[PDB]
Formats: structure tokens, sequence, C-alpha cells
């Protein structure tokens, strides 16, 4: 498989996933249907979403990692999948939630060749391959935000901070694409618990990097060897080249 | 003018403003045209929305209160208007932005008789009146959660909090409706630098209260004396009756 195929498959899935959820009323959406492999409630909206995506990835030779079902298949191309990133918003009808797809030629983040995040409430399509990163077919780049006095997305502000704005929308994949296109100056998940997961973050991170952002763990080190399995966890500091060090500086 | 005239007027307004913004590209929305009564810039999105609103409004016997154009007119129904709350979101295609209107029978919030918040992105309509609070014409009520381990919108977390989730979406009027809804268990604007202005607070305050919430100043003071005219900005502590007393202690 290659980048154009991943892009064709991802679009297949988003189209099918968006119709599975769009026609499901909030009342149906919010009901628990099971417990995820990941340990949290599977909501009905997650499993309808998760089901439309699996019927596509099934016909392809891959190893998929997902929240509800977990590790699946035995293909050489690994897929980190969040069929529904922003479930809480979806169940509440808040228009910020996405499908997120990251494909890798190995079990580790550093071998990623495609990343895709599709917001299912707006039709906004974000992706990245070798030719760069795009929003709805258009080239995107991080901001040239060199001041600390900037627009941050952060999980979770814990103290006084110097940001012009602070936002938290409930969809990490999607907010990583808000960083990537330059609509926010940085993204931070510095929760000491290290609560962000690999299917949640991998499409976003890769996309953010293709758009020029620097994307590291808490301490500035590379995420390159993050594993596409259920037990991986991460923290994230992401901003352009000049701003990134100041941020690391800030939180240290 | 009565609560029924107020719904009719709000709806036509929602229509014009929805029409105009929907027609302009992001690159346009974001231009500074640009100086309003607070010293914050007026973006092209802001002006177009205001113009559409005001055109409809001051055909009425009203005093308009807006940040952009300040206090307009001399009629004695007072209308707190913000034609586009969530401007930063709107200019980047992030779909949480609304037109907000609160009609009172004096310049004081306590004489409020109608509140109206329309999601310009999604078409969600919230309103309240002496009959009750609605979302897309279905009556609503606030959650009844009683613990601080709840779902909170909060401008801004500065210390360690016990909440189950914290969110910050960039449109206080919409966000007070998320609370009004039960979607979120509380709404907190505790910023030491009380920045919230009455025209962004009044309607969602109005709707949340008709939906059963307790909504007061930061120390628990009543909001009925806050005025549609000027200089003072709000702090807000919004929650069901059982959680509100607890929130007041916590932000001690």
């Amino acid at each position: 498989m290659d980048e154009r195929d991943a892009l064709r498959i991802s679009r297949e899935i988003a189209g099918e996933v968006r119709k599975a959820i769009a026609s499901m009323p909030l009342r149906e959406r919010v009901k628990d249907v099971g417990m995820g492999k990941d340990g949290t409630p599977t909501k009905a909206a997650d499993r309808v979403a998760e089901d439309a995506a699996l019927e596509i990835l099934r016909k392809e030779r891959v190893t998929v990692v997902t929240e509800e079902s977990g590790v699946l298949g035995e293909g050489d191309v690994f897929v980190a999948l969040d069929p529904l990133d922003g479930t809480f918003n979806a169940t509440r009808g808040i228009p910020v939630y996405s499908v997120s797809l990251c494909f890798s030629y190995s079990d580790k983040l550093k071998d990623a060749f495609f990343g895709y995040v599709y917001n299912l409430a707006t039709g906004d399509e974000y992706y990245a391959d070798s030719s760069g990163a795009y929003r709805n077919g258009e080239r995107i780049e991080v901001s040239d935000a060199e001041e600390l006095y900037c627009n941050a997305i952060i999980y979770y502000p814990d103290r006084k901070f110097p940001f012009k704005r602070m936002r938290i929308f409930g969809s990490a994949a999607t907010e990583l694409c808000f960083f990537a296109d330059g609509s926010f100056d940085c993204f931070l998940d510095i929760r000491p618990g290290k609560m962000l997961r690999i299917y949640d973050a991998a499409a976003g991170v890769f996309i953010a990097e293709k758009a020029g952002g620097k994307v590291t763990e808490l301490d500035g080190e590379s995420l390159g060897n993050k594993k596409f399995d259920m037990q991986e966890r991460l923290n994230i500091v992401a901003a352009n080249e000049k701003l990134h060090p100041k941020l690391l500086e800030l939180i240290k």
C-alpha cells in the first residue's frame, strides 16, 4: 500500500462513517453498548463508527489498532484508528469530532507515510503525505507564532500562563489539525497522567509535522518510536520551530 | 413588544446574520476593518453580522447595546446584542459561533424577558421566555449532577481542579447554552480580570436560568442589577442549585 491508496481508503471510511453517525440521533448516540478494549465505555456512536471503518480496512492487508476492539489483523501496514475522536461532543451534538487514520510501514510512529483526520460534523478533511499537508485539498502550514503570548490549545492549564488565548475543544486529532493549519499557535497535552493515546494522536502529530510544526514529548524528545499498540501513552508539545523551545522552557 | 414579538424578531435576525457570514470565505472574515467600542478590532465577519442585525432591530422601539457600535437608539425595550460571539472561531472555520440577543424591559438584566442564542454554524437555536427554555423548539433543563467531579466549561483553570472534564470553546453565549442544556454541568467565568461583557452573557444567562440553573456573580451575588449600558464586565458562576454552593467554595 502507498499514500494514494491510503488516501482513497481513508476517504472511503470517512464517507461511510459520517453517514452512520449523521443519521443516529443523540439519544441513540449516547448509550453505552459495551466496554472498550481500552477500558472505557463503548458508546453506540463509537461502535457504529468503528463498524463502518472496519468493513473497509478488512479488505486491506493491515494490522489495525483501535480503542474498542484493539489490535486486529496481521498485515505489515499498521493503522492507528480513532473512528470517533470527540465522542462526548458527538453525543452532545457539539460539532467537533472526527475520524482519525494514521498508516505506518511499521509498528512505530517514525515509519508513518499517511495521516488523515476528517471532522464528521463539518466535512473538513485534513491529510498529509509526502507532498505535504492539506486542508480540504489546500496546502496548510503551522503559524509563524514566535511569541509566548499566543493562542494555545492546552490540556490542561494548571497555573497562570501567558497565552493570548487558551482553548480546549474535546477532540485531540482535530485540534492537532487546528494547530497544523495555523488556526492555533500551539497544542499542548501535558497532563501528568500521560492520558493521550496512540490512535488519538498519531494522525494529528504526523499531519502537524508535515505542516512544519515541531512535535515532541514533554521533554522535547522525539515521538518517533511511539508504538501503535493499546498500551502506548503520550504527552505533547507542538509549535513552530522558534516557538517550541520557549514552550518547553515554559512548562519545565 | 412581548415575548412572542421577541422570538419573531430574533429568528429573522438569525436568518440575515446566518446568510451573510455563510457567504464569506475565511480569508475575508478575518480582515480587520476594525475598531469597536471596547478597543477590540471589528473583523469583516463582525461588521456584516452587525449590519444585518441592526438593520432589522432599530425598526423597533429599542435601545441596542453592542460592543462594535456601542449603545444605539432611544426606545425602551433594551436589547443586549452580540451579532457574532465566537469571532475567533468563525474566522478559522471552527463551528462554534452564535448570534446572541437578550431583551429586557429596562436597562437591567432583572427585567429580561427573552433570551436567544443561535448557532450560526449548525443552526441550533436556543431561546427562553416566561414559559421556559428550549433547544430547537424542545424544552430544556440543566443537569442535576451534584459532585465537583463533573463536566465543566471554564474560563480559565489556574489551579488543580476536581472536574471530570474541562473545556473552553470560545463562545460564552453558546457555552452558557451548553450548560443550559445539561450538555455541561457547569459554566464558570472566574477570570480575575472580568472580561465577560453583558451582551455576551445576558441571553445564555437568561436561557440557563429559565432551564433551572442558578447563575450568579463570583461570590454568589445576584446578577439582576447588572446593566445593559456599560463599563462593568461579568464574572459568572453557573450550575444547578445543588452544585452551585459547592462551586462557590471550590474557587475560594
